[PDB]
C-alpha cells in the first residue's frame, strides 16, 4: 500500500471522513485520488477553513481534519488557531511541504522550520523524517488532538511522501483506541464529595469544557442536589448550562475584584471545566474573599498550574461531572430562585437597540437554535436575553480573536443540520473572515448571519472611554454594504432598519432553504 | 513581604526544603538570607547539580529544586535534563537573569531568549514579566513539574526581582493542592478488567513510572492474580518489580522483532508505566505477532500518542495499578515458575569478569541496597545477577545520557540515608560528571562508587562490531587513575585487581563512614 | 559515492581536517572508515570537546568541526556554546540522530525536535529531510559558521544517512567560496575618515573581533595616526592590542557610568569589533557624557541594533580596520604616553598574592606566550601585569561561562604548537571541565595549567559584599587536591606554596615535554 492509501485508511478507521481545506500545490499529491467516502469542504481563505473546521469539531465533539497550503496557508490560519487553543478544539492541521529533494535549496513553497511556525498555539507540531513514518505521525496527530486537554496539532508532509510505499506494520495504527476518560481516585473523590456535602453555601462555576464534554445535564443534577447557584466562567467560549434553569446566574464579569465579590459568602466554590479565571479587564483586588475556598476541576494541567488560588484536580470533565452528580447528597436547602425576566428596553421605530435584537431572536428562533456571538459590545445583553435550554447552543471566540464566528457558524451548521444556527456578528467582526460566506452558499449550509451594523468598533470605543483615552485612530468602519458582500458570495441578503423589518427579515430567513444574511441597523 | 520572602514561604509550604545549586552572580540576590530551615547542596558543575537533584527526586518521589547560574549554568545542565525528561523527573530548574534594566543591552550574564534555552527538554519554561509575578510563576513551576506526567520545568528570574514587594494576594498560592491522581472511569475500567480476566495467556510489561509511583507491590498482586509473567520494558530507567519473584522475566531486549517474539503466544499484553517501547537497536520486524493484543497504561499523553500499536489509557500509574490489582480475578492457572539461577562465569585470579562483580555485589550488599548503573556494556548481566526485592532499587540514565549515575547516586543516597547506594559505573562514564564526587565528600554522603575499568568505551566497541564498522576513532580511554581522582575530591579510594581484592575492598567500603570509590580492573 | 564519502570530501575541500568529538552510537556510521588524512581529538565530556574546539577555532581563525552524541552530548555542551556564541566562534557542531525508521517511536537516543535543542545559542540549526540532502546541509553549516558574524551552528544527521548514495550534483559544493570580507562604501567611508581626522581628542575602544580578524596591527597603526588612547571593551574575551604600546589604556570596567566617565572629554570614540557595551555590574548613569559621539564598527547586526547610543557600521572587522588605518591622516598631536609600571605588591614567604603570580608569569614566560584566564577575581590585575605584544595572546570565557579556559587552552595549544599556552584558572573554575586534562595528556599537548587555589569562589564573595548580601550558601570549595586530579588524568603536577616554589615550578613547567599543572596556594 502507498502512504496515501494507508493514511486515508487510518483516518477513516479513526472516524475522520471530512477534510476542511484550501488547496495548494504541495497538497495535490495528498488530495488526488480523494476517497469517494470522504467530503472536502473548500473555503476561500485559511482563517475561514480553520474556523469552519473548529465550529464543526466543537459542535460534533470529535476531531476535525484540515489541509492547508504550506507556510502561507498555515500562517493565514494562525489567528484561528489562537482561538482553537483556548477552546481546546481537537483540530488536526496538516500542510504540505516541498518535495524532499527541494527542501534544502528552499525552493518556493518550502515551509522553513515548519514545526516552529504554528508554535506556541498547538499541542504538538511535527514534520516526519521519512515517507514511511507519515502514517505513524498522522496517528500521533489524531491522538494528540483528541486526548484531554484537547487542542490543535500540526503535521507537515513533503509532497513526495504520499506515493511511497507504506510500512505494512502501519496496520497496527488503524484501530488504536486511546482514552483519557479518567476521574479522581475513589479515596480523594470521597473527600471532595464530603466537602461539597458539608458546604453551607456552595456555588458552582462552569466553563466551556463542560459543554465540550456534554456534561451539562450532569452539572444540572449537581447544582440541583447542592442547591447551588451556577455561573458561567468569564469570557465564555460556550454555554455549559440551561440559561433559564433556576440555579443559573449568568456570565461572570471578567474581573478579579468583581468575581471575588460575587463569590463572597460562598464557602465552597466548585469550578468545573474552566480556567481560573479568564479575566480580561484590569480590576484589581482579592482573588477570593475571606471565607471562600475554591476547588477547580480542569482537563488541562496548564490551567491547574496557573490558577492563582484554590485546589485543583486534573481529569476528564465528563467523567468527573458524572461522578460528582451521582455521588453528592441531596441538600434539604431551598433551590435557588430563578433570575428575573430581563427588562424590555424602550424601542422606537428607528435603529435597533441590541437588546431588541436579542429579545426578537429569542422570541422567533426555535428552542434548539444554536447561537454564535461576535458582536463584541453586546455580549452581556446577549447572555441575559437568550433562553438556551440545550447543550451546544453558544460559541464565542475563545481567545478573543475576531474572524471566528462567521466561519464557525458554517461548521456548526454542518455538524448540526437539524438545529438552526444564528450567528450574531458585529459589522467590524464580519470582515475578518467575510469570504467564509461563499462556503455556506456553495454547499448550501443554511446558517443565518445577523450583522449588527453600528458603523464602529463599539467595544473599543467603550474600552477607550474607561481609559479616558482620547485621539485613538481607527475605531470607525463606515461604508460597508453587507448585503452587497452577501451577494458577492452568493448568499441571500436582507435588511432590517427597524423592528418591523427585523421581524419580517427573521421570518423570511427562518423559512429559507439556504444561508441568509440580515444586515441590521443598530444604535451607535 | 518581599518576593524573596514570599517565594521561600511558597517553597516551604509546598514541601521544598533543599536547593541543589551551583551559584552565580545573578543568583546571589535569591540565595542571600538563605532560610535557616533550608539546605543548600553545592556541586561543582551543573550536570552534577542536576544529576544529584534528579536522583534525590526520583528516590524521594517528590520534586527537587535547583538553582543554576544563568545561561551557562543552564546550558551545562542540558544533558542531565535530557535524562530527566525521559525519567519523568519532577525537577524545578531555576536560573538567575540579569537585572531588568540591563537585559536590553545584553550585559554579560544576560540569558537571551531564556525560555527557549532548555526547550525541548522541559514541560514548561518561563521568564516572568514583572517581579510581583515571580511567586505565581514559581507556583506554576512547582505544579507543572509535579502533575502527571512529571518532568523538568524552567524558570528564569531577573535578579532585581527578589527585593521587590510581593503581591499580598500571593498568599493564596501557598497551600494550593493540585492532583492528577486519576484513573479510568468505572465503566471502561470494568471492560479492561474483563479483558484481563478473560485472557488465556496474559503477560505484563512494566516501566519506570511504576517504580516512580511506588506501584510495585500492586503490580506484584496483579501479576499473581493473573498468573502472568512480568517483564521490564526496554532501556529501563528504574526497577518496577522484585527481580526474584517467580513471575519475573527480566529486562526486555530493546528491539522490535525481539519484543514481538517474546510476546508471541500471549493474547493480552498489559504494559504499565512505560513507553511502547523504548527500543534502541535496529531490529526490524513485527511490532506484535498475530494473536497478541497490547493495552498500555501510561501517565504521559506523548507516550500514548506515539505507541505504534495497542490501545492506551492515560492515567496516574499508582491509581491505575491499585485499582487493577484489587479488581482482577484470581486465576486458577499455575503461577509462573521462577527464572533459573544465573550461571557462574569461570573466574581466574586476574582481571574481573563483570559477572563476577555483580555476583559479589549481590552476595555482600544489604538486601535493601540501591544500585545505579552506568556500566553500559554490562547491563544485561547486571539485571540477571542482582536480587532487588524492594522498590527504588535501580537507576539507569533514562535518555542514555552518560554523567547521570555518579551524581544521581549521591542524590539517591541523600534521599535514602538508611539504604546503601552502590553505583556501578564504567571507566568511560565516570568522567562525564567526575566532580560530583566532591559533593559526597563535603556533605559526607556515603555512596559507594564501583568503577568498572576496562580502558575502553566497551559498548561502542560492541555496537561497531555489529556494524562491521572499522577504523572508528575515539573508542579507548587509557590512562585514567580513578583512585587519584577520588583523592582529588576527598573520597576514600580502594582498588580491586582480582576477586580476593574485590571482596576485601567491598568489605571495607560497606563498613566505611563516608563515600568510597573502588577501582575494579575488569576484563577488556 | 556515499553520503559519507561526499561529506568528508566536502570537509577536506573546505579546509577541515580535524574532528573534535566524544563518540556515541548514532555517530559510529559517520566516524567509521575515518579518513586517514583527518585527525580525531577525543575528549571525555562534551563541554570539554566543545571548549577544545573553540580554543582551536579562535586561535586558528578558521572553523572547527565537532561531533557529539545525540541529544545528551549536545546538551552537555550547551554551556560551552553560550561562550562560543559571544565570542563569534565558527564552530560546526554535528550530532548523530537515530535511524530514520526509529525516530517516530522515539527510540532511545532519538534527539527530539533536535534543531530546537541548541537554540538560542546557534546561528543556524537543522536536521536534513533526506540522506542525499546531508552534504548540502553540511555545506550550509560550514558557510553559516564562517560568514560574519561568525558563530556556532548545529546539524543533526540520522545515522542511516551516511551509507546512502549521494547526489552526484553535490560536487558543486566542494569548492564554493563565500566571502563576507566587506567594508563601508567609499562615499560613506570618506565621511567617517573625515570625522576621525577632525576629532580634537579621539579615543578608540577595541573588542574581540579585532583579534579574531587579526586586525591588531592595523588598529595599532590607526591609533598611532590618530594619536588616540586605546581601551579594550569590557568583559574582554580576547586581547586586541599590544598591552605595552604607549596608546594602551587597559580593560574598561564593565559599567555604564564608569565607561562614560572614562570617555568624558573625548569628542569622538571609535569602537571596533565590540558590542556597545558588554557591561556586567549594575552601574547606572549616562551612556555617554555630553560632548562625546560614539561610532561603532561591528561585524554583527545584533550588536549594531542593541547599542543604546552611537552610530554603527556593520562590516568585516579586518577589511574596515585595514581601510581606516590606511586612510586616516597622521595627526600632529603628541602620541599618548605609556601607562606607568604596575606596582609590586608586598609579598611575604607565604601564600601568593595573585599580583605576584602575574608578575612572575610575565617575567618568566616567553614573549609569544598565550594566556587564558578563568581566575575570576583577578582579571583586572592580570590585564595590568602581562605584557602581551602579539595577537592571539589572551582568551577569557566570552559569555562568562566557567569551564572554558581549561579545555580551550588545549585547543589553543594544538592550534599554536610553537607558542607556550599558560592557562590561569581558579580552583573553582577548574572543576567545570576538569576531565579535559586527559586530552592534553593523551595527545601530549603541552599546555601549562596554573591553578589559583584560594579555596573559594572569590568573585562571588566579592559581588556578595557589594550587595551587602549575607548568609549566601555555596561560596566555598575546600578540599580539592589538584595535583591528585592531574595525576588522575595523567598530567605532570607541581605545587607552589610560596614564591620560591612558584618560580621553581614555573621553571620546571616551561622546560617540560608535556602538559603540566601547577597548584598555586593563593591568598584568600
Ligand atoms: C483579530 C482581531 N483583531 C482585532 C481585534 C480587536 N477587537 C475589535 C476590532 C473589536 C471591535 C469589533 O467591532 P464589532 O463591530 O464587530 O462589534 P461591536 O461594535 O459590538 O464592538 S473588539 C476587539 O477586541 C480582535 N479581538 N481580534
Ligand atoms: C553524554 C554522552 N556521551 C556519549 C555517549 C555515548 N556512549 C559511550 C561513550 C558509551 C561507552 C561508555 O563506556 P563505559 O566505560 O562507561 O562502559 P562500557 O565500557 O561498559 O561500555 S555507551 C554510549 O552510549 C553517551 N551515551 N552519552
Ligand atoms: C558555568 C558557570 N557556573 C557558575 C558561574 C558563577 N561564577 C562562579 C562560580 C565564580 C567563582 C569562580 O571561582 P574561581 O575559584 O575559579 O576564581 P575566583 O576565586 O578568583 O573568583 S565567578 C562566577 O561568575 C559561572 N560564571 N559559570
Ligand atoms: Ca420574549
Ligand atoms: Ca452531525
Ligand atoms: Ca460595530
Ligand atoms: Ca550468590
Ligand atoms: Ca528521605
Ligand atoms: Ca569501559
Ligand atoms: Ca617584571
Ligand atoms: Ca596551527
Ligand atoms: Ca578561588
Ligand atoms: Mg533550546
Amino acid at each position: 500500500a502507498s502512504v496515501h492509501g494507508t493514511t486515508y485508511e487510518l483516518l477513516r478507521r479513526q472516524g475522520i471522513d471530512t477534510v476542511f481545506g484550501n488547496p495548494g500545490s504541495n497538497e495535490l499529491p495528498f488530495l488526488k485520488d480523494f476517497p469517494e467516502d470522504f467530503r472536502y469542504i473548500l473555503a476561500l481563505q485559511e482563517a475561514c477553513v480553520v474556523g469552519i473546521a473548529d465550529g464543526y469539531a466543537q459542535a460534533s465533539r470529535k476531531p476535525a481534519f484540515i489541509n492547508l497550503a504550506s507556510a502561507a496557508g498555515t500562517g493565514n490560519a494562525m489567528g484561528a488557531l489562537s482561538n482553537a487553543w483556548n477552546s481546546h478544539s481537537p483540530l488536526i492541521v496538516t500542510a504540505g511541504q516541498q518535495t524532499r529533494a527541494m527542501i534544502g535549496v528552499e525552493a518556493l513553497l518550502t515551509n522553513v522550520d515548519a514545526a516552529n511556525l504554528p508554535r506556541p498555539l498547538v499541542k504538538w507540531s511535527y514534520e516526519p523524517a521519512s515517507a514511511a513514518e507519515v502514517p505513524h505521525a498522522m496517528s500521533r496527530a489524531i491522538h494528540m488532538a483528541s486526548m484531554a486537554p484537547q487542542g490543535p496539532v500540526y503535521l507537515s508532509v513533503p509532497y513526495d511522501d504520499w506515493d511511497k510505499d507504506a510500512d505494512p506494520q502501519s496496520h497496527h495504527l488503524f484501530d488504536r483506541h486511546v482514552s483519557s476518560s479518567v476521574r479522581l481516585n475513589d479515596q480523594d473523590l470521597d473527600i471532595l464529595v464530603k466537602a461539597l456535602n458539608s458546604a453551607s453555601n456552595p456555588a458552582i462555576v462552569l466553563g466551556p469544557d463542560v459543554d465540550a464534554a456534554n456534561a451539562n445535564a450532569d452539572c444540572v443534577m449537581l447544582a440541583e442536589r447542592l442547591k447551588a447557584p451556577v455561573w458561567v466562567a468569564p469570557s465564555a467560549p460556550r454555554c455549559p448550562f440551561p440559561t433559564r434553569h433556576p440555579c443559573f446566574r449568568g456570565l461572570m464579569p471578567a474581573g478579579i475584584a468583581a468575581i471575588s465579590q460575587l463569590l463572597e459568602g460562598h464557602d465552597v466554590v466548585l469550578v468545573i471545566g474552566a480556567p481560573v479565571f479568564r479575566y480580561h479587564q484590569y480590576d484589581p483586588g482579592q482573588y477570593l474573599k475571606p471565607g471562600t475556598r475554591l476547588i477547580s476541576v480542569t482537563c488541562d494541567p496548564l490551567e491547574a498550574a496557573r490558577a492563582p488560588m484554590g485546589d485543583a484536580i486534573v481529569a476528564d470533565i465528563g467523567a468527573m461531572a458524572s461522578a460528582l452528580a451521582n455521588l453528592v447528597e441531596e441538600s434539604s436547602r431551598q433551590l435557588p430562585t430563578a433570575a428575573p425576566e430581563p427588562a424590555k428596553v424602550d424601542q422606537d421605530a428607528g435603529r435597533l437597540h441590541p437588546e431588541t435584537v436579542f429579545d426578537t431572536l429569542n422570541d422567533m428562533a426555535p428552542e434548539n437554535a444554536i447561537y454564535l456571538n461576535e458582536s463584541t459590545s453586546t455580549t452581556a445583553q446577549m447572555w441575559q436575553r437568550l433562553n438556551m435550554r440545550n447543550p451546544g447552543s453558544y460559541y464565542f471566540c475563545a481567545a478573543g480573536g475576531l474572524g471566528f464566528a462567521l466561519p464557525a457558524a458554517i461548521g456548526v451548521q454542518l455538524a448540526e443540520p437539524e438545529r438552526q444556527v444564528i450567528a450574531v456578528i458585529g459589522d467590524g467582526s464580519a470582515n475578518y473572515s467575510i469570504s467564509a460566506l461563499w462556503t455556506a452558499a456553495q454547499y448550501n449550509i443554511p446558517t443565518i448571519f445577523v450583522i449588527m451594523n453600528n458603523g464602529t468598533y463599539g467595544a473599543l470605543r467603550w474600552f477607550a472611554g474607561v481609559l479616558e483615552a482620547e485621539n485613538v485612530p481607527g475605531l470607525d468602519v463606515p461604508g460597508i454594504d453587507f448585503r452587497a458582500l452577501a451577494k458577492g458570495y452568493g448568499v441571500q441578503a436582507l435588511k432590517a432598519d427597524n423592528l418591523e423589518q427585523l421581524k419580517g427579515s427573521l421570518q423570511e430567513a427562518l423559512s429559507a432553504k439556504g444561508p441568509v444574511l440580515i444586515e441590521v441597523s443598530t444604535v451607535s
